[PDB]
């Protein structure tokens, strides 16, 4: 725990709107197992009403975050639900607020989803990743912080057990998609760090692009995203747990453009949040009323 | 200075703001644009062109140009583009490589990048409007990270001093509720821990030493601390456009980590910046005066 917390006499959570003050957090959030998040609000609010409707709730799904807060939040049952934007400082914002918050309502040992979008490596578009390692562009398994302008490195861990019970769940049910465990590569950028050739700046050849992810590819790396590194490190080491499952919106070896349609994208990004809400029925995430 | 990949595409897909080049002539509608504003914030970028079309007598709507199942938001008053970049310089970088590859297609030359950002503050007291003389990083130097295909790479960042200067020269004939300051900008990649804040999740370093890593930040000349400076100044000056941040501060972090200022202040604020550009904007053909 960080013991300067304790000097607060109110700590403000300021992409959230609202403070220690603003509700009693214990009663309020005291029983969060579970955190899903993406990086749209607009998608992880309609996974929440899914998710309402799913427990038989006939209540509105509230944001509890202020009106003119960076980030949504809310919550069904035992499960909290927020957004954490595009990339690794985004998704730490997001992550060191709601750390907090489970901090100060006594939750223990809950699991972070995150449910993403990513480009695919060597599998078919609209493929659900599991992934088993999250690793940086040089395949280390470490995100990279610089802290009072000197480096740090913080291992990533993913929660493999439950990423073995969604794999198997994945086998009982009757998904329309593949559903693939694998390693993922989480970069800063989506464009040249990504080994995009179609960005506004490009220094690599095709030959070169591809040698980069072909490499990739032959130690594991099946998906590609922008927030795991971060997501999988901060969590142990705030005594949580952590898992990404990720849809495929293109296949990298093919090609760097999402050209799929808008709606075959909105349909392809729910689909982490059909197996992963099957998961939370079964799993005591939410009351099965 | 050009890609020369993307002439390989019959229709290049801006994936983040949900239109391709199919979608409109873009020479057409972008080809006048010589100014690009952003923000963090989707809801004040969207206020500011707003208030620009009322300056510019305009009495019709701002419609958005994206898609509505987009990332980003884009809008257009005369001759400056209004979009947001979320939190932090990987999302930054999304909004960069679009837009510039926009206005690449657009034909557009020589255009400047205004950042409307907020900072915490070095020694500067909350509400001031911190004009960027240089962007650096956490280490204090003038470049951008990155690492491309596994292998690091830097790039430098450069401040369009001469608007910096006109801005500053500018806010000593205008009347504004606040101070207006030059000063050197941090760039960092976490709201907490990377900006010394003891009040995070996580934090192995005492107040001492924060105080000493952001002494260090003001000895050099730095005034104010955001997410995503080394991007924007690295990018544009790469891609032939010039670049500046104008950001206000919500906290004097020589003072304390948390915002307590209220929602309501903060959002007064994030104002300010805008008043400041907006006039400079109408002075120098953003807008057609009505």
């Amino acid at each position: 725990v960080n013991s300067h917390l304790s000097e607060l006499d109110e700590d403000v959570f300021h992409h959230f709107g609202f403070t220690t003050k603003s509700f009693d957090f214990k009663e309020k959030f005291g029983d969060v197992k579970f955190v899903c998040v993406c990086g749209s609000s607009g998608r992880i609010h309609n996974f929440a009403i899914s998710m309402a409707k799913l427990a038989g709730l006939a209540l509105p799904v509230e944001n509890i975050a202020g009106s003119h807060a960076r980030f949504v939040l809310y919550k069904v049952d035992h499960i909290l639900f927020a957004d954490h934007g595009m990339g690794i400082p985004s998704a730490l914002i997001m992550l060191h607020e709601v750390t907090k918050l489970l901090h100060y309502a006594g939750c223990k040992d809950v699991l972070f989803i995150r449910l993403g979008t990513s480009g695919g490596l060597g599998v078919k578009p609209g493929t659900i990743v599991l992934s088993d390692r999250c690793v940086n562009t040089k395949l280390e398994p470490y995100n990279e912080l610089c802290i009072l302008g000197k480096p740090v490195r913080r291992q990533t861990i993913v929660d493999l057990n439950t990423v073995n019970e969604l794999k198997k769940l994945s086998e009982n049910l009757s998904l329309e998609c593949s559903v693939v465990v694998g390693g993922t590569i989480a970069a800063n950028d989506f464009y040249e760090e990504q080994g995009r050739l179609d960005g506004s700046i490009c220094t690599f050849s095709k030959e070169e692009k591809l040698a980069f992810l072909q490499s990739a590819y032959e130690h594991g790396i099946r998906n590609m995203e922008m927030e795991g590194t971060a997501i999988t490190s901060h969590c142990y080491l705030t005594g949580h747990r952590a898992i990404l499952v990720c849809v495929t919106a293109v296949n990298r070896l093919e090609g760097d453009q999402i050209t799929i349609s808008t709606d075959e994208f909105t349909l392809f990004a729910q689909r982490p949040g059909q197996l992963v809400g099957e998961y939370l029925k079964r799993n005591n995430g939410i009351i099965v009323r």
